[PDB]
């Protein structure tokens, strides 16, 4: 079923452009939205080709220090995302049968059946440390971070990597995105 992916497609996510290419960034309620730490969200940020500025960016960590892989900005905007936090859940949680859905121009509209949502933990790429990491057994590709990761009407992580083979995101819970 594509119908919830479908929803937050319509409501939620969004194609974005920063210095490091492009993305999949997820609106979650007000003028708050995530993406992958590594996409670098300047000042201003080009969503679906609008100059938008960025307010305020944080890129978070655990209660250890260590990167999460995800960046909370505040848009200068009027308009205000449909709060999905309710759909996030209150852990970081594992999914079966996910769906990780991506919208980039050069990925539109995405729905891509990723399978099971497993457990990793901590992850190192680029000799860089993550954790609170998931793994999902799918040749995911350059220009899908920032895509969501879905299962069963919960909003459970943001994809931040892969070897060719396998494709790894940064679990969400609902605490991070609290006021
Ligand atoms: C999204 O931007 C991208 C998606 C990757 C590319 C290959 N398949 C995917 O699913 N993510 C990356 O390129 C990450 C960026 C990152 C994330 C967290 C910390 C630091 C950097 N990097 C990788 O996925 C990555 C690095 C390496 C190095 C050697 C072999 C394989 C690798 N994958």
């Amino acid at each position: 079923s594509l119908d919830f992916a479908l929803s937050l497609l319509r409501r939620n996510i969004r194609q974005v452009q920063t210095d490091q290419g492009h993305f999949t960034m997820l609106g979650v309620r007000d003028r708050l939205a995530v993406l992958p730490r590594h996409s670098q969200p300047g000042k201003t940020i080009w969503v679906e080709h609008k100059l938008v500025s960025v307010l305020d960016a944080v890129e978070l960590v655990d209660e250890q220090g260590v990167n999460l892989e995800l960046t909370l900005i505040t848009l200068d905007t009027n308009e205000k995302f449909r709060d999905i936090t309710k759909f996030i859940p209150e852990n970081i949680s594992t999914a079966s049968d996910a769906t990780l859905v991506i919208n980039t121009e050069h990925m539109p509209s995405m729905f891509v059946p990723v399978g099971d949502v497993v457990q990793y933990g901590f992850l190192n790429l680029s000799g860089k440390p993550t954790h609170r990491t998931m793994m999902y057994n799918f040749p995911t590709k350059a220009g899908q971070c920032g895509g969501v990761v879905t299962s069963v009407g919960k909003v459970v992580g943001i994809h931040i990597g892969g070897n060719g083979r396998q494709g790894f995101c940064a679990g969400l819970k609902r605490s991070y995105f609290a006021s």
